[PDB]
Protein backbone atom coordinates (compact mmCIF):
# COMPACT_ATOMS: atom_id res chain seq x y z
CA UNK A 1 0.00 0.00 0.00
CA UNK A 2 0.91 4.01 -0.15
CA UNK A 3 -0.73 6.70 1.05
CA UNK A 4 0.20 10.66 -0.29
CA UNK A 5 -1.10 13.91 1.18
CA UNK A 6 -1.14 17.61 0.81
CA UNK A 7 0.47 19.34 3.18
CA UNK A 8 -0.50 23.33 3.95
CA UNK A 9 1.39 26.08 5.72
CA UNK A 10 -0.90 27.19 8.43
CA UNK A 11 -0.13 31.13 7.93
CA UNK A 12 2.06 33.19 5.17
CA UNK A 13 5.53 32.55 7.32
CA UNK A 14 5.22 28.76 7.12
CA UNK A 15 5.34 28.72 10.69
CA UNK A 16 3.65 25.16 10.50
CA UNK A 17 2.16 22.81 7.99
CA UNK A 18 -1.17 21.25 8.39
CA UNK A 19 -2.00 17.84 6.93
CA UNK A 20 -6.18 16.42 6.29
CA UNK A 21 -6.44 13.00 8.29
CA UNK A 22 -9.49 11.44 8.52
CA UNK A 23 -10.20 9.28 12.00
CA UNK A 24 -12.91 6.87 12.73
CA UNK A 25 -16.37 5.80 10.72
CA UNK A 26 -17.46 7.63 9.25
CA UNK A 27 -14.66 9.97 8.78
CA UNK A 28 -13.92 12.76 11.09
CA UNK A 29 -11.42 15.02 9.21
CA UNK A 30 -9.00 16.68 11.45
CA UNK A 31 -6.04 18.60 10.23
CA UNK A 32 -2.66 17.62 11.93
CA UNK A 33 0.62 18.86 12.52
CA UNK A 34 2.87 15.60 11.07
CA UNK A 35 6.11 16.31 13.26
CA UNK A 36 9.34 14.03 12.58
CA UNK A 37 10.06 15.22 16.24
CA UNK A 38 7.66 13.80 18.76
CA UNK A 39 5.18 10.27 18.88
CA UNK A 40 2.27 10.70 19.63
CA UNK A 41 -0.60 11.28 17.64
CA UNK A 42 -3.26 13.31 20.04
CA UNK A 43 -5.96 15.24 18.82
CA UNK A 44 -8.51 17.67 20.21
CA UNK A 45 -11.49 16.09 20.86
CA UNK A 46 -15.17 16.29 22.54
CA UNK A 47 -13.69 15.65 25.92
CA UNK A 48 -11.27 18.73 25.39
CA UNK A 49 -11.74 21.52 28.40
CA UNK A 50 -14.24 23.72 26.69
CA UNK A 51 -12.21 26.91 27.54
CA UNK A 52 -9.22 25.54 25.87
CA UNK A 53 -10.59 24.86 22.71
CA UNK A 54 -10.67 28.06 20.09
CA UNK A 55 -11.86 27.11 16.75
CA UNK A 56 -10.16 23.45 16.35
CA UNK A 57 -11.87 20.90 14.60
CA UNK A 58 -12.67 18.30 17.39
CA UNK A 59 -12.40 14.34 17.25
CA UNK A 60 -15.70 12.70 18.78
CA UNK A 61 -14.95 9.01 19.75
CA UNK A 62 -18.18 8.51 20.57
CA UNK A 63 -19.88 9.06 16.72
CA UNK A 64 -17.33 6.72 15.72
CA UNK A 65 -18.45 2.76 15.49
CA UNK A 66 -15.14 1.72 15.28
CA UNK A 67 -13.26 3.77 18.73
CA UNK A 68 -12.42 1.49 21.33
CA UNK A 69 -11.44 3.23 24.75
CA UNK A 70 -7.68 1.88 25.75
CA UNK A 71 -8.81 1.05 28.95
CA UNK A 72 -6.38 3.08 31.67
CA UNK A 73 -4.20 4.82 29.07
CA UNK A 74 -2.86 7.94 29.73
CA UNK A 75 -0.62 10.57 28.02
CA UNK A 76 1.09 13.33 29.19
CA UNK A 77 3.51 15.41 26.43
CA UNK A 78 5.85 18.78 26.37
CA UNK A 79 7.42 19.94 23.21
CA UNK A 80 10.54 21.95 23.10
CA UNK A 81 8.31 25.24 22.82
CA UNK A 82 7.08 24.94 26.28
CA UNK A 83 3.71 23.75 25.08
CA UNK A 84 1.82 20.30 26.31
CA UNK A 85 -1.23 18.46 26.56
CA UNK A 86 -2.29 15.43 28.07
CA UNK A 87 -5.61 13.05 28.33
CA UNK A 88 -6.56 9.47 27.13
CA UNK A 89 -6.77 7.09 24.67
CA UNK A 90 -8.57 5.32 22.42
CA UNK A 91 -8.18 3.26 19.34
CA UNK A 92 -9.41 4.02 15.72
CA UNK A 93 -9.36 3.82 12.53
CA UNK A 94 -6.92 6.62 11.05
CA UNK A 95 -6.40 7.20 7.27
CA UNK A 96 -3.61 9.54 5.63
CA UNK A 97 -3.99 10.40 2.03
CA UNK A 98 -6.01 6.61 0.81
CA UNK A 99 -3.31 4.90 3.71
CA UNK A 100 -5.21 3.20 6.61
CA UNK A 101 -4.50 1.92 9.71
CA UNK A 102 -6.25 -0.10 11.95
CA UNK A 103 -6.57 -0.23 15.25
CA UNK A 104 -4.07 3.23 15.76
CA UNK A 105 -3.70 4.66 18.98
CA UNK A 106 -5.75 8.28 19.37
CA UNK A 107 -4.68 9.84 22.13
CA UNK A 108 -7.85 12.22 22.89
CA UNK A 109 -6.71 15.68 24.78
CA UNK A 110 -8.37 16.46 28.23
CA UNK A 111 -5.98 19.42 28.66
CA UNK A 112 -3.90 21.35 26.25
CA UNK A 113 -1.97 24.64 26.58
CA UNK A 114 -2.52 28.06 25.70
CA UNK A 115 -0.67 27.94 22.90
CA UNK A 116 -2.58 25.31 21.40
CA UNK A 117 -5.96 26.79 22.02
CA UNK A 118 -4.32 29.89 20.34
CA UNK A 119 -3.81 28.63 16.89
CA UNK A 120 -6.95 27.78 15.85
CA UNK A 121 -5.18 25.85 12.73
CA UNK A 122 -4.24 23.30 14.43
CA UNK A 123 -6.29 20.40 15.70
CA UNK A 124 -3.46 17.61 16.89
CA UNK A 125 -0.26 16.45 15.73
CA UNK A 126 0.51 13.47 13.90
CA UNK A 127 4.14 12.13 15.62
CA UNK A 128 6.24 10.26 13.42
CA UNK A 129 9.61 10.18 15.67
CA UNK A 130 10.07 6.48 16.96
CA UNK A 131 7.77 4.60 18.91
CA UNK A 132 10.09 4.71 21.66
CA UNK A 133 9.15 8.04 22.68
CA UNK A 134 5.36 7.61 22.57
CA UNK A 135 4.23 8.58 26.47
CA UNK A 136 1.33 6.76 26.45
CA UNK A 137 1.57 4.60 29.96
CA UNK A 138 1.41 2.16 30.72
CA UNK A 139 1.15 0.39 27.28
CA UNK A 140 3.53 2.45 24.86
CA UNK A 141 1.81 2.86 21.33
CA UNK A 142 3.16 3.19 17.43
CA UNK A 143 3.11 5.50 15.69
CA UNK A 144 0.88 5.38 12.69
CA UNK A 145 3.68 5.21 10.21
CA UNK A 146 5.21 2.04 12.74
CA UNK A 147 1.97 0.58 12.27
CA UNK A 148 1.84 1.61 8.61
CA UNK A 149 4.75 0.46 7.93
CA UNK A 150 4.85 -3.93 6.82
CA UNK A 151 1.76 -3.37 4.85
CA UNK A 152 3.42 -0.19 2.51
CA UNK A 153 5.15 -1.04 -0.62
CA UNK A 154 8.38 0.20 0.97
CA UNK A 155 9.38 1.24 4.89
CA UNK A 156 9.58 4.42 3.93
CA UNK A 157 7.81 8.21 3.78
CA UNK A 158 8.61 11.24 2.67
CA UNK A 159 8.67 14.83 3.36
CA UNK A 160 8.50 17.40 0.78
CA UNK A 161 7.97 20.83 2.29
CA UNK A 162 6.39 23.73 0.11
CA UNK A 163 8.45 27.39 0.63
CA UNK A 164 5.24 29.30 1.26
CA UNK A 165 3.38 26.64 -0.91
CA UNK A 166 1.40 23.33 -0.36
CA UNK A 167 3.54 20.47 -0.35
CA UNK A 168 3.48 16.53 0.18
CA UNK A 169 3.74 13.99 2.62
CA UNK A 170 4.32 10.27 1.03
CA UNK A 171 4.19 7.08 2.71
CA UNK A 172 5.65 3.38 0.90
CA UNK A 173 7.33 4.45 -2.00
CA UNK A 174 10.09 7.57 -3.39
CA UNK A 175 8.27 9.82 -5.82
CA UNK A 176 11.01 10.11 -8.55
CA UNK A 177 9.50 13.19 -10.17
CA UNK A 178 9.70 15.02 -6.96
CA UNK A 179 13.29 16.04 -6.73
CA UNK A 180 16.64 16.85 -8.80
CA UNK A 181 19.54 14.96 -9.16
CA UNK A 182 20.02 11.93 -6.90
CA UNK A 183 19.18 11.27 -3.06
CA UNK A 184 21.83 10.93 -0.52
CA UNK A 185 21.56 9.00 2.23
CA UNK A 186 22.70 9.68 5.69
CA UNK A 187 22.94 7.41 8.59
CA UNK A 188 20.65 7.75 11.43
CA UNK A 189 20.70 7.36 15.29
CA UNK A 190 17.33 6.33 17.48
CA UNK A 191 19.40 6.24 21.07
CA UNK A 192 17.42 9.46 21.21
CA UNK A 193 13.93 8.46 19.67
CA UNK A 194 14.95 11.07 17.03
CA UNK A 195 15.50 11.14 13.08
CA UNK A 196 19.18 12.38 14.21
CA UNK A 197 22.10 12.29 11.89
CA UNK A 198 25.29 14.37 11.34
CA UNK A 199 25.51 17.11 9.11
CA UNK A 200 28.93 17.16 7.19
CA UNK A 201 29.37 21.30 7.45
CA UNK A 202 28.16 24.28 6.29
CA UNK A 203 28.94 27.53 4.27
CA UNK A 204 27.13 30.77 4.29
CA UNK A 205 25.98 32.61 1.46
CA UNK A 206 28.86 32.07 -2.04
CA UNK A 207 31.29 31.17 0.99
CA UNK A 208 33.45 28.37 1.49
CA UNK A 209 32.15 25.12 2.36
CA UNK A 210 33.27 24.32 6.53
CA UNK A 211 33.52 20.88 7.01
CA UNK A 212 32.52 20.15 10.49
CA UNK A 213 30.24 17.82 12.22
CA UNK A 214 27.13 18.89 13.51
CA UNK A 215 25.04 16.30 14.94
CA UNK A 216 21.06 17.16 15.01
CA UNK A 217 17.12 16.20 13.71
CA UNK A 218 15.09 16.05 10.93
CA UNK A 219 11.94 17.57 12.94
CA UNK A 220 9.14 18.82 10.37
CA UNK A 221 7.41 20.15 13.92
CA UNK A 222 9.99 22.47 14.24
CA UNK A 223 9.94 25.71 12.28
CA UNK A 224 13.04 26.83 12.21
CA UNK A 225 16.83 25.64 12.10
CA UNK A 226 18.80 25.21 15.41
CA UNK A 227 22.50 25.35 14.95
CA UNK A 228 25.38 25.63 16.91
CA UNK A 229 26.13 29.26 18.03
CA UNK A 230 29.40 29.11 16.53
CA UNK A 231 27.47 28.61 12.84
CA UNK A 232 24.51 31.22 13.78
CA UNK A 233 26.90 33.87 14.60
CA UNK A 234 28.84 33.51 11.42
CA UNK A 235 25.33 33.77 9.34
CA UNK A 236 24.34 36.80 10.65
CA UNK A 237 27.97 38.64 10.78
CA UNK A 238 27.16 38.39 7.22
CA UNK A 239 23.92 40.10 7.31
CA UNK A 240 24.40 44.48 7.71
CA UNK A 241 22.60 45.19 10.55
CA UNK A 242 21.87 41.56 12.31
CA UNK A 243 22.04 41.53 16.25
CA UNK A 244 20.98 39.08 18.51
CA UNK A 245 18.41 40.28 21.11
CA UNK A 246 17.75 38.78 24.66
CA UNK A 247 14.12 40.38 24.99
CA UNK A 248 13.09 39.42 21.39
CA UNK A 249 14.73 35.96 21.81
CA UNK A 250 17.11 35.51 18.94
CA UNK A 251 18.56 36.80 16.19
CA UNK A 252 16.66 39.85 14.03
CA UNK A 253 17.52 41.80 11.28
CA UNK A 254 16.45 44.94 9.02
CA UNK A 255 14.01 43.68 6.95
CA UNK A 256 15.50 46.20 4.04
CA UNK A 257 18.79 43.39 4.36
CA UNK A 258 19.37 41.06 1.83
CA UNK A 259 19.31 37.47 3.63
CA UNK A 260 22.38 35.31 1.98
CA UNK A 261 21.85 31.70 1.29
CA UNK A 262 22.91 28.88 3.60
CA UNK A 263 24.09 25.86 2.79
CA UNK A 264 24.37 22.24 4.72
CA UNK A 265 25.71 19.35 3.83
CA UNK A 266 24.42 15.67 3.79
CA UNK A 267 27.33 13.68 3.36
CA UNK A 268 29.66 14.54 -0.28
CA UNK A 269 26.19 16.58 -1.05
CA UNK A 270 24.32 20.08 -0.62
CA UNK A 271 21.50 21.67 0.09
CA UNK A 272 20.80 25.40 -0.21
CA UNK A 273 18.50 26.88 1.84
CA UNK A 274 17.29 30.42 -0.08
CA UNK A 275 17.90 33.52 2.05
CA UNK A 276 14.34 34.50 1.31
CA UNK A 277 13.75 30.97 3.62
CA UNK A 278 15.19 32.46 6.39
CA UNK A 279 13.31 35.63 6.76
CA UNK A 280 10.24 35.39 9.04
CA UNK A 281 8.88 38.51 9.08
CA UNK A 282 8.38 41.42 11.61
CA UNK A 283 8.51 41.09 14.82
CA UNK A 284 5.57 42.92 15.75
CA UNK A 285 2.79 44.36 13.25
CA UNK A 286 4.55 47.24 11.64
CA UNK A 287 7.92 46.62 12.86
CA UNK A 288 11.01 47.11 10.83
CA UNK A 289 13.01 44.45 12.55
CA UNK A 290 12.50 41.11 10.69
CA UNK A 291 13.13 37.65 13.10
CA UNK A 292 15.37 35.21 11.48
CA UNK A 293 14.78 31.77 10.50
CA UNK A 294 18.46 30.73 11.70
CA UNK A 295 18.78 30.89 15.77
CA UNK A 296 21.16 29.15 18.27
CA UNK A 297 20.38 25.84 19.68
CA UNK A 298 22.32 26.61 23.00
CA UNK A 299 20.33 25.80 25.67
CA UNK A 300 18.11 23.62 23.71
CA UNK A 301 20.48 20.61 24.43
CA UNK A 302 20.17 19.61 20.30
CA UNK A 303 20.45 21.11 16.71
CA UNK A 304 17.08 21.07 14.70
CA UNK A 305 16.79 21.08 11.19
CA UNK A 306 13.46 22.30 10.95
CA UNK A 307 11.01 23.68 8.27
CA UNK A 308 13.93 25.65 7.37
CA UNK A 309 16.36 23.29 6.15
CA UNK A 310 13.75 20.69 5.04
CA UNK A 311 11.55 22.95 2.80
CA UNK A 312 14.56 23.20 0.89
CA UNK A 313 14.86 19.44 0.46
CA UNK A 314 13.31 15.99 -0.61
CA UNK A 315 13.50 14.17 2.47
CA UNK A 316 13.56 10.25 2.87
CA UNK A 317 12.55 9.09 6.26
CA UNK A 318 13.34 5.25 5.55
CA UNK A 319 12.59 2.86 8.33
CA UNK A 320 14.32 -0.14 7.22
CA UNK A 321 15.60 -2.03 9.74
CA UNK A 322 18.84 0.28 9.86
CA UNK A 323 16.81 3.52 9.74
CA UNK A 324 18.59 6.60 7.33
CA UNK A 325 17.96 9.86 5.86
CA UNK A 326 17.90 10.76 2.40
CA UNK A 327 18.08 14.28 0.86
CA UNK A 328 17.28 15.61 -2.59
CA UNK A 329 17.77 19.40 -3.71
CA UNK A 330 14.10 19.69 -5.85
Amino acid sequence: STGSATTTPIDSLDDAYITPVQIGTPAQTLNLDFDTGSSDLWVFSSETTASEVDGQTIYTPSKSTTAKLLSGATWSISYGDGSSSSGDVYTDTVSVGGLTVTGQAVESAKKVSSSFTEDSTIDGLLGLAFSTLNTVSPTQQKTFFDNAKASLDSPVFTADLGYHAPGTYNFGFIDTTAYTGSITYTAVSTKQGFWEWTSTGYAVGSGTFKSTSIDGIADTGTTLLYLPATVVSAYWAQVSGAKSSSSVGGYVFPCSATLPSFTFGVGSARIVIPGDYIDFGPISTGSSSCFGGIQSSAGIGINIFGDVALKAAFVVFNGATTPTLGFASK
